[PDB]
DNA sequence: AATCCCCACATCTAGTGGTTGGATAGCGTGAGCAGCCCACAAGTTGTGGT
DNA sequence: ACCACAACTTGTGGGCTGCTCACGCTATCCAACCACTAGATGTGGGGATT
């Protein structure tokens, strides 16, 4: 890991303090030539496994598009489409998970997007639960309206 | 037929083909005089006015692509597609205007949408009507429901 | 050209009559099946002849993208940019050439674009003039400012 | 490390390499007791807070995708841009912050775009500054010329 | 302006040949991960400081 | 609450072989454009309403 402050190459470890609560090792490291000391935490990777099977990291890009595609005409600007993509973000990091399910990516996707925009809300639900039926569309305004 | 280069007062053509839909004849007159070649496109008149008032030529292209959208994971396969397309293009030509509004292709949609798939007739309204709130989609869950 | 009340192939000229100011020949023509009649104007392909040497149909998506990323940031609506499309159009064509080159398009966009934004006309000239030093600048400042 | 699958003790690492840049590693450990892989990354905070307040990770592919566009038809090749984002990453890693706002990673740019490129410089001020009228060109051109 | 009757004929279709360019599959040659390996470089209790 | 320093040994990191995925290459197929010929057929005079 060059150092930042002089990009030299192989700095040294000094301390490599496992933290229990967050499963982050923090370890201080410090360069030989310029003989400073910069701290680096490792933290794992977040991924979701897809309905096909495998697994790729998580992107707050495809959350964003996503809920833009639903949101479309409706009076939402790009400031709160960012907002509830790190919103949901951190709400699938507090279960401090690795591996998490699109299906829950789309249960945290709804708490945010339900009081942004209803009519969202709906045409969001409508490719997310896949409707087949008009039935299913008054079910969820039933749902919705009983709050 | 005068060549746009010279302004030669007539000219002749080297080859005739129809070569869209039935739509478009297009053909390639070469000058005598000049003996330069220019393309030339034979078609009925036909022009979308947009939201905006911009007079924009009607293509098949973007009536299906806003259906292929409200479609999404449907069993809607693109023969299907592309069927609507023809129908909505034929119906409009059929009413022998040279100035269709795109608030009245639309419409031209609403009609096969329903044959086509129940569910992705409400998706599709729901951006093109605007619909504000949850109340208005149950309207039109009733409306349709009449029928 | 299938007619298009009824789809039937191999329509019949009926008259032939090429209108002089236009350059646009107007073929009325009437259907074997459904004997009626429908009205087909032959107009030139507007065509660009590039910096390359190598000619393409003139779009309007390609000024607005132009357009577009000079005003990036102005508060020009995309209402505006389709109208200047138009507009670029309309003076395109009023000159009646067949082949035009990407200079006159661009002193064509140079037109409306002054009086829509200021910043945005530098913005745009500064690609389109190919500006090398700063000089240029406050030069170009200068013709806008003595209007 | 605790695997993040059955929460055990501690953990095995398999695999290490120094995967991007020298910034961060990237390891594969192993889980004993369940025999599950897991990949992590260790990397030096660096977290850019948006114009919104959103906080998103740092890259480089975003800091010159908005120079590219500056120096449009200019003789800058590809590798003078990954000099110039080599040079404002290591700029701004070294100052040792962890949150550094983007209105601050513009000023990172604007020291090496002079001696890049001078039109550039003006190109990325017009919209990184929102140069309401002709009047702010000038005085950027002043200021500049001062140096 | 737009459209609508003739009639006769010059000419436009269209129906074959060639090219030529641009997709387009199937190849070959890269790229990654995994499974090894050991010792040196990293974790791991101790005392502390601010 | 990091941050520092101690030894030290267990551990990780690098270094080393293979493998599978992917992706950059190319010989071939369809599409488009030009050259060509005759005859339906589209034009180009001629009136004539709306
Ligand atoms: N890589 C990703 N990172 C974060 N969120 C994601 C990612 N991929 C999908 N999502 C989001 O999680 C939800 C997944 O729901 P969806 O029904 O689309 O499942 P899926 O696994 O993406 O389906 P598909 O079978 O098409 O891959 C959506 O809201 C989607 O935007
Ligand atoms: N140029 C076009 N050709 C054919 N259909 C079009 C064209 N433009 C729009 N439509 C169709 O017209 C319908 C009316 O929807 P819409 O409001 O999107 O029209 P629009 O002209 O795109 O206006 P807007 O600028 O508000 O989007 C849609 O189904 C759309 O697919
Ligand atoms: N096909 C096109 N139809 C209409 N406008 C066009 C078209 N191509 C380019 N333009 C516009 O005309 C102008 C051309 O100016 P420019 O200096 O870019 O020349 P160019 O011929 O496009 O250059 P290049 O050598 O990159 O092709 C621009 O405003 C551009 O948006
Ligand atoms: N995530 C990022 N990583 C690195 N540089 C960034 C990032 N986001 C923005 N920048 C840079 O920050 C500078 C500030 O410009 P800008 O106003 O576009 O920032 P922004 O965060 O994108 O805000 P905005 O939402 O207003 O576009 C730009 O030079 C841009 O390239
Ligand atoms: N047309 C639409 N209107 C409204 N919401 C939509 C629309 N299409 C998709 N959505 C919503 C519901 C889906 O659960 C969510 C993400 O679906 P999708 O478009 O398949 O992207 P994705 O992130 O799953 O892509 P990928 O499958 O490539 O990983 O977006
Ligand atoms: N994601 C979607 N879900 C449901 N309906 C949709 C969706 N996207 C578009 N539609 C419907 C409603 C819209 O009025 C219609 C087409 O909209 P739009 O994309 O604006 O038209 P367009 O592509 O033809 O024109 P333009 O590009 O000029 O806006 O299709
Ligand atoms: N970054 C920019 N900022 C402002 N105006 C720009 C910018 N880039 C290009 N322009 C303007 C000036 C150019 O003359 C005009 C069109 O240029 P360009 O981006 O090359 O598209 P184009 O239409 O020429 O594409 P093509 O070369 O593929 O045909 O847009
Ligand atoms: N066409 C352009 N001409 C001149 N300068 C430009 C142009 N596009 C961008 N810039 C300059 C000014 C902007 O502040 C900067 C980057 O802007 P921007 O594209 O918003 O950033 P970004 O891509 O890093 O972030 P984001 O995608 O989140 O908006 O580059
Ligand atoms: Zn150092
Ligand atoms: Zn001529
Ligand atoms: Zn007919
Ligand atoms: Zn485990």
């Amino acid at each position: 890991m060059h150092c930042p402050f002089c990009r030299h190459p192989d700095s040294r470890v000094v301390d490599s303090r496992t933290t229990d609560d967050g499963t982050s090792i923090r370890r201080r490291r410090q360069c030989p030539d310029c003989s400073r000391r910069f701290t680096t935490v490792e933290t794992c990777s977040l991924m979701v496994v897809k309905r096909s099977g495998v697994t790729e990291p998580f992107s707050r890009t495809k959350v964003i598009n996503g809920v833009r595609k639903a949101c479309q005409g409706r009076p939402v600007t790009e400031d709160a489409l960012a907002q509830l993509g790190q919103r949901v973000e951190e709400a699938v990091r507090a279960t401090g998970s690795a591996e998490l399910t699109t299906h829950d990516v789309g249960l945290a996707i709804l708490g945010p997007l339900q009081e942004l925009d209803l009519v969202a809300y709906l045409r969001f639900a409508s490719v997310y639960r896949a409707f087949d039926s008009l039935e299913d569309f008054e079910a969820a305004i039933a749902e919705l309206r009983e709050t």
